[PDB]
């Protein structure tokens, strides 16, 4: 299918600029607006279709990937003329239950979970409620809930193969407790390709709170001794922490060490070496989510309630 | 007064680690918890004191400074055992009115505005409502509303003096429409010190949406011809965009060009050259805010409802 990155790459603009054209920003240059509306019509990019309030539950609002996804959701909800309210759960099962029940008591019309884990108790509150629920990047007891994601397992198989071709033989995976679906699905793909070739998997570092730059400095500390050839990280901030820590300690990136991320954000280009990463269609993750949510809220049937969006891998500087 | 940075600098940890100790995170190392609780007691750091929901209105959730401030507010609100919900306004006066009225209809017990502008019409909705309101980094018709801020004008006078001592004679100021108080208060301080010494002020670049890295690439494009000696930027992401654009074009930072930010975030240390910036007590901005809000919600009088928090300036790499 067609994504915001396809329109952007073709039009030579950022996915953010495309989103501004789609959202009707009146400050976008009139000429670039035309250069974008042209690709949009040729590729036929169409992300979007009572007082209404959408509640969004994310583990960590300071997570740059999740705050981007959430702003996009808020842009899209204004297109639909919906109000929206965001709450911060820390993937704490008790906070999650308290949030859900708060949103229900405030009579939201739909809820979206970005990241985190649906406990079996949480699955009960969802099943028992009339408020429809769409999820993304969540794990746990989330079956038979409408969803949208990229295929992390496939992205990690693709990525792991390339590294082996470039000669990597030692591999490590770093992640955290906010993006657990990504960590698990990447480990699945990574270990399948490592086992295929009989290659070594090192420690799997799983941090407790924010998947931050400082958690990556501490992840580099934990492996400074027996560094692996390549490190796959879910958070791109965390990867930036491993990159800088290693380069400060003299390690050559990408010659001696290769780093790749999965949860892409604008930070990928704000750093030197630039970060090799999977590029997910962030705006479309929110567009599909609101489409799906809107159908439920309009008591319509949904043909395919579990959408898998395409991904791209831009190797750019932390890979050899 | 004492801030989170004072405890952190003394304990040799990050303000974030201190916040985790204060917030009762059970994953913080038991020894560091002691090293922090010691400074906390000596300096006597005490940031914090019906079902309750606090609504927070921010211009842009993807703004890293605002998302940090907002997570902190959410941590603090859990300490108080409050629910909280965040909404994204884009400093759009119509969105702001629609948000405010949405939060009131959902019967929130208090509202906090981070950044943005209080229009005269918005000031009416606030005056007419029984829901108390605290603001921070907002401008416009916000008089007689309780507030907490650092003194941007003073920070900009201090900073402008140092640059002149280091030989800067040409100065520019970049900002945007989300953080307008900061831009105006910094311009005030900057121009007062420039006029004192008869120094030149260049164009004041004011962007339309996110104060992002890409707006800084475009700000560098707009001045690539007649670059000034020093550029003051409100957003540290935007400053990172000017820094990388200039270094890619060969300009030496800090030798030929000096850059300084005002709205500090974790991004200051994730980049090389490291960003010279004003360090604001982010956790305390939210702690004072919730303290102030809580007093109103408990129908208590407030001795000093307009709090000015101390600031620090860490010159580190983009300054000579």
């Amino acid at each position: 299918t067609v994504t915001i990155y396809d329109v952007a790459r073709e039009a030579r603009v950022s996915m953010a600029t495309v989103s501004r054209v789609v959202n009707g920003n009146q400050n976008v240059k009139a000429e670039t607006k035309n250069k974008v509306n042209e690709v949009i019509k040729r590729l036929n990019y169409r992300p979007n279709a009572k007082t209404t309030t959408v509640g969004v539950i994310i583990p960590d609002i300071s997570n740059i990937y999740y705050s981007q996804l959430a702003r996009g959701l808020e842009d899209i909800a204004t297109m639909y003329k919906y109000h929206s309210i965001i709450s911060n759960s820390d993937n704490d099962p008790e906070k999650e239950k308290e949030i859900f029940n708060n949103l229900l008591s405030k009579q939201v019309d739909g809820i979206i979970f970005l990241g985190g884990t649906i406990t079996e108790e949480m699955k009960e509150l969802i099943n028992q409620s009339s408020v429809p629920v769409v999820v993304s990047g969540t794990n746990g007891k989330d079956a038979h809930i409408a969803s949208v994601n990229i295929d992390f397992t496939e992205a990690a198989k693709e990525i792991t193969g390339e590294l082996i071709e470039k000669g990597a033989k030692s591999f490590a995976l770093v992640g955290g407790e906010h993006s657990k679906k990504a960590q698990e699905d990447v480990l699945e793909g990574l270990t399948e390709v490592l086992n295929k070739n009989g290659l070594q998997l090192g420690d799997t570092l799983n941090c407790s709170g924010a998947e931050s730059y400082k958690e990556g400095v501490k992840a580099f500390a934990k492996m400074k001794g027996n560094l692996p050839d390549a490190i796959l990280c879910i958070s791109d901030e965390e990867a930036i922490g491993i990159m800088h820590s290693a380069m400060d300690a003299g390690i050559k990136v990408p010659e001696e060490l290769q780093i790749i991320s999965f949860n892409n954000t604008r930070l990928v280009e704000m750093v030197r070496p630039q970060l090799s990463s999977v590029i997910q269609p962030l705006y479309d993750i929110g567009a599909v989510g609101m489409r799906l949510l809107t159908k439920y809220m309009n008591d319509e049937k949904i043909e395919e309630p579990n959408v898998v969006l395409p991904h791209r891998i831009e190797y750019r500087g932390t890979t050899k």
